[PDB]
């Protein structure tokens, strides 16, 4: 209510940027997890080790130290009231701003609607896949290595819709060492990041990659592998099949591309109904604006009950996700 | 425990809303939303994105950012103004210019901070939003200082050159007080030059001003030369810094100086870094200001530095005006 107050607030959502885009560069440049380990470290050190900008280094912790992540002492950055929750939550900051800045940033260009005709927006495909490797160990692993664990079958070869950084289809290797591995994006950035992966980590006569749109499957220049594939995997592009008419034919297009398909095992966030403005928790906002800023749809949970049926598939179970908005993960037959 | 995990749960979750919140304010200015809700306090969101020719639901996401962290609040068809609003919008360039223009240096952070990028054009940010937003940082911090100054010449300008002219806009002022006075801006950017093209022709005074892309910090080889000893007034706001460190602001100075020997008075308007204050009272701007330019590799003196300089640099400060609420902003005459 107070000018005082207000000045504080604009000058804390001023700060919150800086402190937001931080986030994710302190995990990738590897801050983040040296605070966890240690509680605390030295700027000029941490800034010498990694062979960094140290007085960028200093501003980092500063945009930190603004907001109550972390908090400075003299030479030292230590542990703040809120490191925990950030650091817990920190592969959805470096999703928002190093893998979706772009898109955000460039608001005046991308709401005219004038403007929005073949490429109006930009994100990067490989910040993109690098966060979400670890938005699925953070919020999707538990669902499914469940969904993995309650297969009732060993797969010989996974086809993984939107393989990103091909983390999955490595995962699913180690587990099943003869498996054979199929991903398929429509992003360079991300195809390439995977093939990178699998040939540092020794998977590359395993696991190969298409570049193909998922949304048209039978047009992918894969065609002759997918007969062979008997578990499919689709992870954080589910909305992307939608609006509803569109979904049910890409579902029957793939149950029909993946005869052999005994599991498909679907995960996404969902548009969430009725939260407050003042009450949106960490993601939901980024999530539903950027796909309402790229026109790509987004159900509800409600809504995608009601299409596998139609989509040729049995839902034959479903978990909910902790805290990343409202996900889920469908477990298809 | 219990109430402090939801404590710091909000806290994150605000810190998540408040990147696209900021975003949102420097868009909602370039859109107009900010300007028609100023003047009657209130919009309606569908009628808004018509009479703009906007994407609605995109329309809808962002005032919903906004009200995230109390700016606006949403009523039905309607947006109204929040608690927050008068101070956003108040600063509403500052937060452009932290996103809308230079957004993709902080994005970059991760690739920016190591020091074997650092080399070359290991950044980038939009010299036309950057020029944009400054039209109004100028206009709304720095005029009161700056026309102060101005009045105090004791004398009329009949050439004046504007180190790192932006978006034209001092110049074509400058012009309108004095009519039938020449100008010359230099800005090292095609995106300021080619806004301030625009901008001239349009107010009709292509006939008296001209820019020149050219690095102000080595005037010797900004090739428009040939008017510069003409030129009685010199003017430089929101680039100063770029002259440091202290060696290089010393030798431009005095390059300055003797590239221009009829300047008489030199009005040089900047913020500058600030020392001792607590991460946690940190004011708008003064972080982004000072992390930015940490980012790219840019030294940022403090006031006292500035005030050390001058005379080295060929000058005597004679002046000097404080700036309200843009970190520590100022105003030196210089003669
Ligand atoms: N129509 C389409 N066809 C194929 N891939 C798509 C697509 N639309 C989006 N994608 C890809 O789907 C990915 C979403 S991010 C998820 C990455 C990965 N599934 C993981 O779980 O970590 C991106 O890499 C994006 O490029
Ligand atoms: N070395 C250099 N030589 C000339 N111009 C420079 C420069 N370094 C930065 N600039 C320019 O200085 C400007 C600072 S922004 C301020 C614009 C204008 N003076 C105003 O009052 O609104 C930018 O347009 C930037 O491109
Ligand atoms: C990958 C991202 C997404 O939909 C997108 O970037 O377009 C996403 C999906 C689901 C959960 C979290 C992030
Ligand atoms: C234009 C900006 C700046 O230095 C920059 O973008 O590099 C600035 C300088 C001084 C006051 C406000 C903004
Ligand atoms: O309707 C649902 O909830 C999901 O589509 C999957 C499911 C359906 C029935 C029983 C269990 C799971
Ligand atoms: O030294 C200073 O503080 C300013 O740089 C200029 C100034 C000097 C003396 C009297 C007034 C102004
Ligand atoms: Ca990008
Ligand atoms: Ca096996
Ligand atoms: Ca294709
Ligand atoms: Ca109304
Ligand atoms: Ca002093
Ligand atoms: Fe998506
Ligand atoms: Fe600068």
């Amino acid at each position: 209510v107070s000018e005082a107050q207000a000045r504080r607030a604009v000058a804390d959502i001023f700060n919150s940027t800086l402190a937001s885009s931080a986030i994710g560069a302190a995990w990738e440049l590897g801050a983040l997890d040296e605070l966890r380990e240690n509680g605390k470290l030295d700027v000029s050190d941490f800034a010498v080790r990694h062979d960094l900008h140290e007085p960028a280094v200093v501003g980092m912790f500063t945009a930190l130290a603004s907001v109550g992540i972390v908090r400075r002492e003299g030479a030292t950055v230590v542990v703040g009231p809120y490191f925990d929750e950030a650091n817990h939550h920190r592969s959805l900051f470096h999703w928002l701003n190093q893998g979706s800045g772009e898109l955000f940033r460039r608001m005046p260009q991308v709401l005219p609607n004038e403007n929005r005709t073949g490429k109006f927006y930009q994100r990067d495909a490989g910040a993109i896949s690098y966060a979400c490797r670890e938005i699925s160990e953070r919020y999707f692993d538990p669902a499914f290595w469940a969904a993995v664990d309650g297969l009732g079958y060993t797969p010989t070869t996974v086809a993984d819709l939107g393989s990103g950084s091909g983390e999955r289809l490595i995962q699913i290797a180690r587990r099943f060492p003869g498996v054979r591995g199929l991903g398929v994006d429509i992003a360079d950035g991300a195809i390439a990041m995977a093939e990178k992966e699998v040939a540092a980590k020794g998977f590359g006569d395993q696991i190969s990659f298409v570049r193909g749109d998922a949304r048209t499957i039978d047009q992918v220049s894969a065609r002759g592998e997918f007969a062979e594939v008997d578990l499919l995997t689709c992870f954080m592009m589910g909305h992307d099949f939608w609006p509803r008419e569109n979904c049910v034919q890409t579902l029957r297009k793939l149950r029909a591309a993946f005869p052999n398909v005994r599991r498909f095992l679907l995960g996404d966030a969902t548009r969430t109904v009725g939260i407050p403005d003042r009450e949106l928790p960490v993601f939901t906002l980024g999530f539903e604006f950027g796909h309402d800023m790229m026109g790509v749809y987004l159900p509800t949970l409600d809504e995608w009950d009601g299409v596998f049926e139609e989509g040729g598939w049995r839902c034959v179970k479903k978990h909910a996700i902790d805290s990343l908005s409202v996900s889920v993960v469908f477990e298809l037959e």
